[PDB]
């Protein structure tokens, strides 16, 4: 019992940070196999950050111009290349630590465990979302770029995010490890803003679910409501519309609970109009919505990882 | 910037993470050189579990009767023995991954990181605290007993929590790596209460720093409040005392700030007698106590370990 922000275990991960600098800029990078990956403004200049031409940037630049370096052993350049935001560094040995992995992209409302690392040392891991405006509201500072969002398929890690940039309302931007980032978003430091943000309705009512599998109960009513009534209330409150689909994931939640994914709308409609007076949810005052119906399924099962 | 509920980087601890099985009992242990910790109550039959006598059960043992294995391989016990509810199984192999490390018993208040395992596998990480009723608000299903908490310094590892057992309220407790448990709890299935929880002032304090540090600065006012006059309020809200080592430990994160303590203290007596306005801070719309100062500087800083 019980229910937290778990995030995956990172050890695997951690084997693979590097650090990797070119004139005075430090930042993170991912070693896999004989390749390095890292954002590419590391070969940028503090005066060029305005308005670079990276290609131009990239062919003024030597193998020898990269020092990359895992802990005290240094790592031989032999080779680079762009691939759209993110640098891929040819290095002369391949990484022994290297992990079953794979790159994707994630949508919004997707989950990942965040390796936040500085100089190539892990500092810390936590999890959150994809929010529906392709930002993440991560917890960075100078010198975090290069550090990579990530699950874990048992043996399988799956990386999803490299980062790249906060924005100036404070969230988090960045890329998937084939460098295209997720939003509108560029590796310039110019105006560019978040847009408008929703909330993650389908992971709501999970994690609605994982507190009624804990005990909580006192939202539960007697009350249905039809999925097109629910979006009506949904969309007055900004929550992202309903849609058969995410009726259909959360059917496991359902049944284990014996609560209609309807009936669960209509607490979670109840709510919004009424708020929760001063009662909390799972240790929360507030409608958690970084939490997938996958989520809570694996933290109220007990599915481990090897 | 940013805030969340970071956890150490796992990896050292994965590394020392085994199945420990004694007849059909089976939970998770810890190996560190030639020595598997886990807890006792392995050596229990779900027919022992409601008065056992450890001891007497522990002599009717062999070295033969203790199933422990690490990844694919088992690993021969050689010795065994009980330290208070530990379980010290002397195994014919050092772990090569042991970390650096040392056992630590915490104080309620104090965090640390937990590696949620089954069966020997990690499952995932997250972050908590030391109640004052030294219960701890895990996320634990069957068979995650074993499992440790730590913090991290540089490259040592502190263990300060193994797993033992959740209480009727859905909470959780546990020993040191010494077998000695924290709170008034038995490592037995019977009638066995939390007691009443306050909330840790201190770290309500620190959260608040975190937010102003982050931008959050709604909530700070020109009132300033005595140290006696603050704790006749937070008596009144189910909050622990402010003591003058809570308030010089908060030192840096007021000089960093310019806030000095007693005026954060006001702020925070006025948030008890009025609440939020639904209001947020750092994303969360109730006072949170599971961050440390020290959690704090770390996070809002980049500490890193290695
Ligand atoms: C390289 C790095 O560590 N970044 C992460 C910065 C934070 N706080 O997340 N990214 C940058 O420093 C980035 C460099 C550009 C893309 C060449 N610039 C950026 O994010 O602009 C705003 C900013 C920078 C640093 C700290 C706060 C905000
Ligand atoms: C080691 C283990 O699996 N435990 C953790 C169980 C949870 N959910 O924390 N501990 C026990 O199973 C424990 C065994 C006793 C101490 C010999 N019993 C216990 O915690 O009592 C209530 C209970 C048991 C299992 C699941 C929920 C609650």
């Amino acid at each position: 019992s019980g229910f937290r922000k778990m995030a995956f275990p990172s050890g695997k991960v951690e084997g693979c940070m590097v650090q990797v600098t070119c004139g005075t800029t430090t930042l993170n990078g991912l070693w896999l196999d004989d390749v390095v990956y890292c954002p590419r403004h590391v070969i940028c200049t503090s005066e060029d950050m305005l308005n670079p031409n990276y290609e131009d940037l990239l062919i003024r630049k030597s193998n020898h111009n990269f020092l990359v370096q895992a802990g005290n052993v240094q790592l031989r350049v032999i080779g680079h290349s762009m691939q759209n935001c993110v640098l891929k560094l040819k290095v002369d040995t391949a990484n022994p630590k290297t992990p079953k992995y794979k790159f994707v992209r994630i949508q919004p409302g997707q989950t990942f465990s965040v390796l936040a690392c500085y100089n190539g040392s892990p500092s810390g891991v936590y999890q959150c979302a994809m929010r529906p405006n392709f930002t993440i509201k991560g917890s960075f500072l100078n010198g975090s770029c290069g550090s990579v969002g990530f699950n874990i398929d048992y043996d399988c890690v799956s990386f999803c995010y490299m980062h790249h940039m906060e924005l100036p309302t404070g969230v988090h931007a960045g890329t998937d490890l084939e460098g295209n980032f997720y939003g509108p978003f560029v590796d310039r430091q110019t105006a560019q803003a978040a847009g408008t943000d929703t909330t993650i309705t389908v992971n709501v009512l999970a994690w609605l679910y994982a507190a009624v599998i804990n005990g909580d109960r006192w939202f539960l009513n007697r009350f249905t409501t039809t999925l097109n009534d629910f979006n009506l209330v949904a969309m007055k409150y900004n929550y992202e519309p309903l849609t058969q689909d995410h009726v259909d994931i959360l059917g496991p939640l359902s049944a284990q609970t014996g609560i209609a994914v309807l009936d669960m709308c209509a607490s979670l409609k109840e709510l919004l109009q009424n708020g929760m007076n001063g009662r909390t949810i799972l240790g929360s005052a507030l409608l958690e919505d970084e939490f997938t119906p996958f989520d809570v399924v694996r933290q109220c099962s007990g599915v481990t990882f090897q």
